[PDB]
């Protein structure tokens, strides 16, 4: 099997995994992984440029699929897509392209959020930070709040684009499946 | 004794600990630890707006304290202060206070860079990262290249603003002395 690792940790609420890219180097605006739960509710990834006007969050919610997003263009909460909590591997797709951010789950089209970004390149501050498994602001700030925690596991994961990656966090943390 | 903590986790680079703060909510601009070692030369922590650009260092080199800045108003490498690779407890204060930054060690200032900050508050992208034991960019891109790792312990340690602090990484990773 490939190496699966577990997004969360327990008791806190911290992600387990925070990467920062340089936005002005980005080419490739999409990110892949695996999941696999039996949990109904929880974050599976929060990317920022901003944690106060440019976020995105892709969690369940009543174990589906959940984005929640404000950045200058689109504020909103959407819940699309089957049930991914029933202990099977999900293969899931994030994608940005042109104006609209796309969600692909198990190979097929799910969701759709048109026109909701300008292009990446020419952003309002450079660093996108991408947390795995929590946010990198207290839950009580999202849209519509959910307990973060998802007791789950990940692999096949890659995020946005390597080559614009400035840090990775420490990695000895990750916990293996 | 005060719980300490390892500065550095072995192979690997990566900070032990990274703190955000929204900046429009700093009311005290200081932070301060103590710090005990044997090594001469690495990371104690770095602090950032911007990692290519608004970006702050404090180590050790030649078992001195070292200040690595660059930001819009002063770009710097300065060596000052005490050796402090001795395997004795050290307490060390890094304050702002106008557009100074002081150093203190061991209840004395030892170095005042003046005029290298405008004011925090009004600052030109809202949110800080403060980086324990690393830097949240590669090595070779520091104004003068050190290799950051620090085997070193470090308690009582408090800093900038806990009222401003957005996040806190998980303290998972955190190993005891
Ligand atoms: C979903 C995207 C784009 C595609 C993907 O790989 C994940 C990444 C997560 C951060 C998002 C980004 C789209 C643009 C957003 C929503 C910015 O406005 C703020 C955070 C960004
Ligand atoms: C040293 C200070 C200010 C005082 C202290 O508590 C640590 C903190 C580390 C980040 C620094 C900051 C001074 C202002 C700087 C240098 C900004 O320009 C970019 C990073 C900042
Ligand atoms: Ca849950
Ligand atoms: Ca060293």
């Amino acid at each position: 099997d490939p190496p699966a690792v577990h997004l969360s940790n327990g008791p806190g609420q911290e992600p387990i995994a925070v990467m920062t890219f340089d936005l002005t180097k980005i080419t490739k605006t999409s990110s892949s992984f695996e999941v696999r739960t039996w949990d109904p509710e929880g974050v599976i990834f929060y990317g920022d440029t901003n944690p106060k006007d440019d976020w995105f969050m892709l969690g369940l919610r009543d174990g589906r699929p959940e984005i929640q997003l404000h950045n200058h263009w689109a504020q909103l909460t959407v819940g699309a897509g089957p049930r991914l909590d029933d202990g099977r591997w999900h293969q899931v797709e994030v994608k940005m392209e042109g104006d609209s951010v796309l969600l692909e789950v198990d190979g097929e089209e799910v969701l759709r959020l048109r026109q909701v970004s300008g292009p990446l390149t020419s952003k309002r501050h450079p660093i996108m930070r991408i947390a795995l498994g929590g946010l990198l602001f207290p839950a009580s700030n999202l849209r519509l709040p959910l307990v973060p925690a998802l007791d789950g596991c990940l692999r096949r994961d890659s995020w946005l684009d390597k080559q614009a990656e400035i840090s990775a966090s420490a990695p000895t943390s990750l916990r293996s499946c």
